[PDB]
């Protein structure tokens, strides 16, 4: 029964349900995967307590961006054009 036999991680999984966060960008992500995987909180208790997922906001350096890390660079970049 193929479709089974092989699954591999879907595309960008390390944060992918990671929903739209400025609070606490990695438990609000370390959640909805947590409910996601539909493990019910009252389940997993000391576990799903203090816990972090890569999330979509986070970035690659622990500043919480709030836009692609392409469209924040192009933000300084832009503010900064003296008329050629």
């Amino acid at each position: 029964s193929p479709a089974d036999t092989n699954v591999v991680p879907a595309k960008d999984a390390p944060t992918t349900n990671s929903p739209p966060s400025t609070t606490s960008p990695n438990q609000a992500a370390a959640d909805a995967n947590q409910q996601q995987a539909g493990i019910v909180s009252s389940q997993s208790g000391p576990n799903a307590v203090g816990d972090s997922a890569p999330s979509s906001s986070v970035n690659n350096d622990g500043d919480i961006i709030t836009r692609p890390t392409s469209d924040s660079i192009a933000a300084v970049a832009n503010a900064t054009k003296p008329a050629a």
